[PDB]
C-alpha cells in the first residue's frame, strides 16, 4: 500500500484549507503551508506512523524530485506568459535576467564567503547564490494584472522571472556538477564545448521538439484528450531526454517549448486551449503545494538540528543584503534598461526590487542540495537559509508590496476607467430595477420575498489636484445638462477641440472593441490599435496617425529577401521525366542511401566481416545510383545541359566513377567526401522549397497582422465618421476632424492596396482565409440562433458545431500562398456574374483586356459612360467632385453609370500598372436585353448598386443602435428589389417592411404631401408610395422584409 497517495491527498487537502481560510489575509497560503508542514514534521518526529509516511515521501531522491516538479513549474511559467508583450520587450527582459542573475549570483557568493562562518569555497557559494537569485513572484504578477495600469510591468516581471528560473537552474546544475556528484577534471576546450553545448543545444532541442509538437497538434481534429496528453508527454519527454540522454540543460528546453506552444495557440482548439491553461495552472498549484509541504517537513526534521543564534543573524543579514544586492543590480542596469523602447522608471525599479519573491524553485534546489550533501552540514545550512529567505520574502515582500503599490501611486483607478465602471454599474442597476418591476407583476413569482431578492441582487461599484482636474474636465462640457446660449471664446475653442479629440479617440477605441467582439479583428491587431489610440490620447493634439500605424504592415526585412533569393535559386525522355514521380523516386533513393551513409561512417569510426565488406561496397553504390538513374533517363539534351543542379548531378556521378576506379584499385577520406557531398547536395535540392514554404508562412503571418490592423482602422474610422455628428456640436471642429479622418483613411487604403500589390499570392491567401473565416463565423452564428430558437435540438447543433470547428481548424492549416487567379477567373467571380454560366460566356466573349501603365487616365470626370472596368491588376485612384477613393483588384467601375446612362462622376487614374476588363456599354445593353429571367441582369446589377448605395444610409440612420457595417450589409443582403411594373407603379408600405430605400429616380409619398427625390431611406410616416413612369428615370426601390 503506497503511503505517497495518502501524503499527496493530505497535502492537497491542506492546500485547499489554506487557500479557503486565507482569502482575506494578505499572508500567502504557501507560508501557512510551510507552517503546517513543520507541524506535520514534528508530529512525525514524535509519532512513528507519520514518521513512516513522511519518511517514504519527504526523503525522496533528488533526481525524481527534479524530473517530476521542475517541468510542470517551468512549463506553466512559460505557458501563462503573454507572449506578444513578452517578445515585444524580449531584449530588455533577456539582458536584465541574464546579466542581473550572473552579477547577483557573484555578489551573493562574495557575500556568503565574506559573511558566513562556514568555510565555503567559491563554487559552493556560487551554488548558494544561484539558489538565492531564483525568484518566483506570482502574487506580484496577479496584483499588477489586477491593479489597472502598468500592464507591461507585470509582463516584464513574469518574463524576467521565467528566464531567471531557467538560467538559475542551469548555473545551479553547473556548480552542482562542480561540487557534489562528480569531481572530474577537463581542459579548457572541453569546458568551452560543454558551455556551448548547454547554452546552445538547450534552446535548440526545445525549439525542435516544440516545432514537432506544434506540427502534431495542428493535425488533430475532434480529439481533445490526445492534444492534452501530447502536450504533457511532450513536456515531460523534452525535459527527460534533454536532462538525461542528451546531457543538456533541459530547463531551457522546456522554457523554449512552453514559449513556442504559447506562441502558437492557434493550432490548438480554443476549448482545449482553455482546458490546457486551467490544467497547467492546477498542476503548478499541486506541485507548489507538494514542494512547500515536503520542504517544511525536511526543514523541521533535519535542517533545524544544526542552527544557532548566529544562523538567524546571518539569515536576517542575508535577507537585507539580498534586497540591497537586487536593488543595486537594478540601479546599475537602469540606464541600459532605459535605452530600450520600454524604459523603466524609478517606481517600476522599486517594484521590481521589492517583487523578488523566492518561490518553490529555490526550495527544490535546496532540497536536492540537502539530499545530495548527505550527513554533511552544508545541505542543512543551505536548506535552512533558503527556507528562511523564502518565508521572509513571501511575508514581508507580499504585505509591503501591497502597501508599496498603494503608496507609490501605481494602484489608483484612472478617470475614464472609473467613469466606464460607474456607467456599467448604473446600467446594471437600471436593468435590475426593470427586471424587478417585471417580476413583481408575475403569476408564480408574486409570493416571493422581495427583501431577500433585492439584497441578493445588489451588485455594486467595485471602485466605490484630482478634484480640480475632475472639475475642469466636467467644466469642458457644453452639453444638454446645462442650457445657456453663448458664443465661442478662443480658450473655450481650444478646450472644445481637446474635448472633441478625446471623444474621437474614445469612440475609436469603442469601435475597435466592437470590431473585436464580433469576431472581425484579431487579438494582437486589437491590442496594437488600442495601444496606438491610448498613445495618441496622451499627447497634446495628436490623433491616431498613419506613420505609427504603417509599422504593422511593414513587410520588409530578411524574409522578402529570402523569398526572392530562393525563387531565383529555383525557377520521349522529357515526357518520362515530366511525370513528377521520377524525382520522388530518386529522392526516396537518396533518403534510403542516407542510412547506409551513417552505417558506413560509424563502421569506419569503429574500425561482422566489417559489415560484410561495407555492405558489398554499399550495394555497389546502390547499383551505381540505379545505373546513373537509367543514364539520366537516357539523357535529355539542353534540359540536362543548362541546369547547374544537373551539373553537380554529373559531378556526383563522376565522383561515383572515382569510387568505381578506387574499387578497381582494390581512400577513406575520399569515401567520406563522396558520401557527405552527395547527401548534402541532393538533400539541399529537395529542401529548398520547404524553406520557401516556411518563408511564405512567416510573410503570411506578418501580412495577416498588418492587414488586420489596416482593416480595423478603416472600419473604425468609418464608424467614428458616421457617429461624429452627435458628439461634436461645432461646425469647424467637426469639419477639421472629418478632414483629418478622411486623409488618414485614404492613406491607409492606399498603403493596403500597395501592400496587396507587393505580394499578390500571399495577399490572395490571407483574403481567402479571412473570407472563409467570416463565412464559417456567420454559419456558426446561424447554427447558434437556430439552436436558441428551438428549431434544432442540442445534439444535432453540437454535431454542426463540431463540423464547423473541424473546418476552422483545417482552415488554420491552410497553404500560406494561394497562387493568384487568372483574369478569366475574376471575370467569372463577379457578384452579378456568379450564377448564369451562359452570361459568363457572353461577357467573356464580349470583354476586352486593356493595359494602363503609371500616370495614364482610364476614365474622365466629364465624359459619358462607355462601359465597365473590372480591375484584375493594379491599384487605381478615383478623384471626383471632393470625392477621393482608391479601388483595387476585384472592383468594378461604372456600374451605375452604365445602368442609368449618366455621365461619370470621377476621374480614374493609375497608381500602378493596371489591367482592366472593358465591357462596352453596347455589349452590356445587349447582355441586359438577352438575359431576362427571374434573376435578370437588370435585377442583379441594380441589386449590387442598391446594396452599395443603401448601406451608408442604413449605417447613418442606425448608428446609434449599435449596428456595425457588417451587420448592416448582412441585413441589407436579405432584401429584394420590387418589380414596380406589376403593381401599377405604386407601392404600399406595410408593417412587414423593416426598412425601405428608394434607389433611383423620384417618388411621391402618402396623400401627395411632398416628394422624395433624393436616394434615401423612406421614413416611417409614409404609408403608401406612387411612382411615375417617365423618360430616362426608371424608378427603383430596395425593400427588406422582416424575419419570417
Amino acid at each position: 500500500a503506497p503511503k505517497v497517495i495518502v501524503f499527496i491527498s493530505g497535502s492537497c487537502l491542506f492546500g485547499a484549507i489554506s487557500r479557503s481560510l486565507f482569502k482575506k489575509l494578505p499572508i500567502p497560503y504557501t507560508v501557512v503551508l510551510l507552517i503546517l508542514g513543520a507541524i506535520l514534521g514534528v508530529v512525525a518526529s514524535n509519532v512513528p506512523l507519520v514518521e513512516e509516511h513522511t519518511r517514504d515521501v519527504a526523503h525522496m531522491d533528488p533526481h525524481v524530485l527534479l524530473q517530476i516538479f521542475l517541468p510542470v513549474l517551468i512549463f506553466e511559467s512559460a505557458f501563462a506568459m503573454d507572449v506578444h508583450t513578452f517578445m515585444r520587450s524580449f531584449s530588455q527582459v533577456c539582458i536584465l535576467a541574464l546579466f542581473g542573475l550572473v552579477v547577483a549570483s557573484v555578489l551573493t557568493a562574495v557575500l556568503a564567503m565574506n559573511l558566513f562562518n562556514y568555510n565555503w569555497n567559491f563554487s559552493e557559494a556560487m551554488m548558494f547564490g544561484a539558489i538565492m537569485s531564483a525568484t518566483d513572484p506570482v502574487a506580484v504578477v496577479a496584483l499588477l494584472k489586477d491593479l489597472g495600469a502598468s500592464k507591461q510591468l507585470g509582463t516584464i516581471i513574469e518574463g524576467e522571472s521565467l528566464l531567471n528560473d531557467g538560467c538559475a537552474i542551469v548555473i545551479f546544475n553547473v556548480f552542482m556538477k562542480m561540487v557534489f556528484f562528480p569531481q572530474l577534471t577537463s581542459t579548457v576546450g572541453q569546458n568551452v564545448l560543454y558551455f556551448l553545448q548547454v547554452a546552445v543545444a538547450g534552446p535548440l532541442w526545445g525549439y525542435a521538439v516544440a516545432k514537432v509538437t506544434v506540427f502534431f497538434l495542428s493535425h488533430i481534429f475532434n480529439d481533445a484528450l490526445v492534444e492534452i496528453t501530447i502536450t504533457l508527454a511532450a513536456t515531460y519527454l523534452t525535459y527527460y531526454i534533454g536532462d538525461i540522454w542528451l546531457e543538456v540543460s533541459g530547463v531551457l528546453a522546456v522554457v523554449v517549448l512552453g514559449l513556442i506552444v504559447n506562441a502558437e495557440k492557434t493550432s490548438i482548439s480554443p476549448e482545449v486551449e482553455v482546458f490546457l491553461h486551467r490544467f497547467w495552472e492546477m498542476l503548478a498549484y499541486l506541485a507548489n503545494t507538494l514542494i512547500f509541504m515536503m520542504v517544511g517537513v525536511v526543514v523541521t526534521q533535519k535542517a533545524l538540528v544544526a542552527v544557532d543564534k548566529m544562523d538567524w543573524f546571518y539569515l536576517i543579514i542575508l535577507y537585507l543584503a539580498i534586497t540591497i544586492i537586487r536593488g543595486m543590480v537594478i540601479s546599475l542596469f537602469s540606464p541600459i534598461l532605459s535605452r530600450i523602447g520600454y524604459g523603466l522608471t524609478w517606481r517600476n525599479a522599486v517594484i521590481m526590487t521589492w517583487g523578488g519573491l523566492r518561490g518553490a524553485v529555490g526550495l527544490a534546489l535546496a532540497l536536492v542540495v540537502e539530499n545530495l550533501a548527505g550527513n554533511d552540514v552544508i545541505g542543512s545550512k543551505f536548506l535552512f537559509h533558503t527556507a528562511g529567505i523564502v518565508v521572509l520574502t513571501l511575508v514581508i515582500n507580499a504585505t509591503t508590496i501591497q502597501t508599496l503599490l498603494r503608496i507609490l501611486g501605481m494602484s489608483d483607478i484612472s478617470i475614464p476607467k472609473r467613469l466606464a465602471m460607474a456607467g456599467a454599474v448604473r446600467r446594471i442597476h437600471e436593468g435590475q430595477n426593470r427586471t424587478l418591476n417585471m417580476l413583481k407583476s408575475d403569476r408564480f413569482l408574486a409570493d416571493a420575498d422581495w427583501d431577500i431578492a433585492t439584497a441578493a441582487c445588489e451588485i455594486s461599484d467595485p471602485y466605490s489636484a484630482d478634484e480640480l482636474t475632475l472639475g475642469e474636465r466636467k467644466s469642458v462640457c457644453p452639453g444638454c445638462k446645462a442650457m445657456v446660449p453663448n458664443e465661442p471664446s478662443p480658450r473655450e475653442f481650444a478646450d472644445m477641440m481637446e474635448e472633441a479629440r478625446l471623444r474621437m479617440l474614445k469612440a475609436e477605441k469603442i469601435s475597435y472593441w466592437k470590431q473585436f467582439e464580433h469576431g472581425m479583428l484579431a487579438r494582437e491587431a486589437l491590442r496594437l490599435l488600442v495601444q496606438h489610440a491610448e498613445v495618441a490620447a496622451d499627447e497634446k493634439d495628436q490623433f491616431i496617425l498613419v506613420d505609427d500605424l504603417k509599422k504593422s504592415w511593414q513587410i520588409k526585412g530578411i524574409y522578402p529577401w529570402l523569398k526572392r533569393k530562393l525563387e531565383d535559386l529555383i525557377s520521349l525522355m522529357y515526357k518520362i521525366c515530366h511525370h513528377m514521380a521520377f524525382e520522388v523516386t530518386i529522392n526516396i533513393a537518396i533518403v534510403l542511401n542516407i542510412v547506409p551513409i551513417i552505417m558506413e561512417f560509424v563502421v569506419q569510426d569503429k574500425m561482422q566481416k566489417i559489415e560484410d565488406a561495407l555492405r558489398i561496397s554499399n550495394y555497389v553504390f546502390f547499383v551505381i545510383y540505379a545505373i546513373e538513374a537509367i543514364v539520366k533517363i537516357l539523357g535529355l539534351g539542353r534540359h540536362y545541359i543548362v541546369s547547374h543542379w544537373n551539373k553537380f548531378d554529373a559531378f556526383i556521378l563522376v565522383v561515383a566513377l572515382v569510387d568505381i576506379i578506387i574499387a578497381e584499385t582494390l581512400k577513406v577520406v575520399k569515401l567520406f567526401r563522396l558520401l557527405r557531398g552527395l547527401r548534402m547536395l541532393r538533400l539541399t535540392k529537395a529542401l529548398i522549397p520547404k524553406l520557401i514554404l516556411v518563408v511564405n508562412g512567416k510573410i503570411n503571418n506578418q501580412l495577416s497582422l498588418g492587414y488586420d490592423v489596416g482593416k480595423g482602422y478603416i472600419i473604425g474610422e468609418e464608424e467614428v465618421g458616421k457617429i461624429i455628428d452627435r458628439m461634436v456640436d461645432n461646425k469647424k471642429i467637426l469639419r477639421e476632424l472629418k478632414h483629418i479622418s478622411e486623409t488618414g483613411r485614404l492613406q491607409v487604403v492606399k498603403e493596403l492596396g500597395l501592400l496587396q500589390r507587393e505580394h499578390p499570392g500571399i495577399a490572395v491567401s490571407v483574403k481567402t482565409r479571412q473570407a472563409i473565416r467570416t463565412i464559417l463565423n456567420h454559419s456558426r452564428e446561424t447554427i447558434h440562433e437556430l439552436q436558441g430558437a428551438g428549431l434544432l435540438d442540442e445534439m444535432e447543433a453540437h454535431k454542426l458545431e463540431l463540423t464547423v470547428e473541424i473546418k476552422m481548424k483545417r482552415l488554420m492549416n491552410a497553404p500560406s500562398s494561394i497562387p493568384p487567379p487568372p483574369p478569366e477567373n475574376l471575370l467569372k467571380n463577379v457578384s452579378w456574374l456568379a450564377g448564369d454560366m451562359k452570361l459568363i460566356d457572353f461577357i467573356k466573349a464580349r470583354a476586352s483586356l486593356l493595359h494602363f501603365d503609371y500616370g495614364e487616365v482610364i476614365v474622365r470626370e466629364g465624359d459619358e459612360s462607355d462601359g465597365l472596368f473590372l480591375i484584375v491588376s493594379g491599384l487605381v485612384k478615383l478623384y471626383g467632385k471632393v470625392f477621393e477613393d482608391y479601388l483595387t483588384v476585384g472592383n468594378v467601375i461604372g456600374e451605375m453609370g452604365v445602368l442609368t446612362k449618366k455621365p461619370r462622376n470621377a476621374t480614374v487614374t493609375c497608381e500602378t500598372t493596371v489591367q482592366v476588363y472593358f465591357i462596352t456599354a453596347e455589349d452590356m445593353n445587349i447582355a441586359i436585353d438577352t438575359f431576362t429571367l427571374y434573376p435578370s441582369l437588370e435585377y442583379r446589377l441594380w441589386r449590387v448598386v442598391a446594396i452599395r448605395i443603401a448601406t451608408p444610409l442604413i449605417m447613418e440612420q442606425m448608428a446609434f443602435q449599435g449596428w456595425t457595417q457588417e451587420k448592416v450589409k448582412l441585413h441589407l443582403e436579405r432584401g429584394y428589389l420590387v418589380d414596380l411594373a406589376e403593381s401599377h407603379f405604386q407601392f404600399n408600405i406595410d408593417a412587414t417592411l423593416e426598412d425601405v430605400i428608394l434607389i433611383n429616380g423620384t417618388a411621391y409619398n402618402a396623400h401627395t404631401r411632398e416628394e422624395i427625390r433624393s436616394p434615401c431611406l423612406i421614413s416611417r410616416t409614409v404609408h403608401k408610395l406612387t411612382f411615375q413612369y417617365t423618360a430616362t428615370e426608371e424608378p427603383r426601390l430596395f425593400v427588406v422584409r422582416n424575419a419570417e
